[PDB]
């Protein structure tokens, strides 16, 4: 893989692409996996983890995930890079600029995701490096899930 | 508890202040909550699930919780409103404009949260609200979860 070093600033600028990565690999949000994140956070909404109810009565058809269980589940996918950044003492993740839910992951579907580096800025603390995360239904072109990652190499 | 009409976008705003509300419950973050986040998301990284290699080379001392794993677990926390809007038919979590984890929990520590309105928009589908949400160990000031949630009124 080409190695981009944290050190040479313009070359970690160059990676800001608006071209996407290829896709993942593929995930299935069982409603066993809802159910349990629905436990262990203690969001419980019936559009998560009533499937009787949601049929009948739910905007979708059927239940959905949470769109915070869609995020985490990011480390469930290795999205394949062509490049590998070297020379840090460290990396961080510092959070996101932005967390979009645009359209929802149904009950046992897959996702995959993909991505791409929307910023690259230096800060008094190293190099912040924004990796915009797109969590997909697997076979929809919408996102489900816009995650604006930030990276922070120190 | 005061009633805000989300028809009266002087009295939404009017929510907007620079104090927090008082302090939710408190919640346990113990090691077995850590581990079954790692299994759920897939993140398993050693300073989160591995305490002897923590013990001894974590710059920590310790393990620590998933930054998300935080986040995720504010559906455990109640803060406690003076307040109530009113008047929508629907309310959505759109998301949010910023996540940070300024600092960690250790594993075994309680956490707790609090909020308030950072913004309020008139927006074509309805009134969007940001709430800044803080989650911090308890007794710590410094917020170890930073969540400006970004909500739909509809
Ligand atoms: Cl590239
Ligand atoms: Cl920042």
């Amino acid at each position: 893989k080409r190695r981009i070093s944290v050190k040479d600033i313009e070359a970690m600028k160059s990676l800001v692409s608006e071209e996407y990565s290829p896709w993942s690999n593929e995930f299935t949000v069982s409603q066993e996996v809802i159910d349990e994140f629905a436990r262990l956070s203690g969001d419980d909404y019936w559009i998560h983890t009533d499937p009787v109810q949601a049929r009948e009565k739910s905007p979708f058809g059927t239940t959905i995930a949470h769109g915070a269980l869609v995020q985490v589940l990011a480390s469930q996918l290795r999205i394949p890079l062509d490049y590998e950044v070297v020379d840090f003492n460290n990396m961080v993740n510092y959070g996101s600029d932005r967390l979009r839910f645009p359209t929802p992951v149904p009950s046992g579907c897959k996702i995959r995701a993909r991505a791409r580096i929307k910023a690259v800025e230096q800060v008094r603390s190293g190099v912040q490096a924004t990796m915009e995360l797109n969590i997909h239904v697997v076979g929809q072109d919408r996102p489900a899930v816009i995650n604006d990652l930030v990276i922070l190499y120190m």
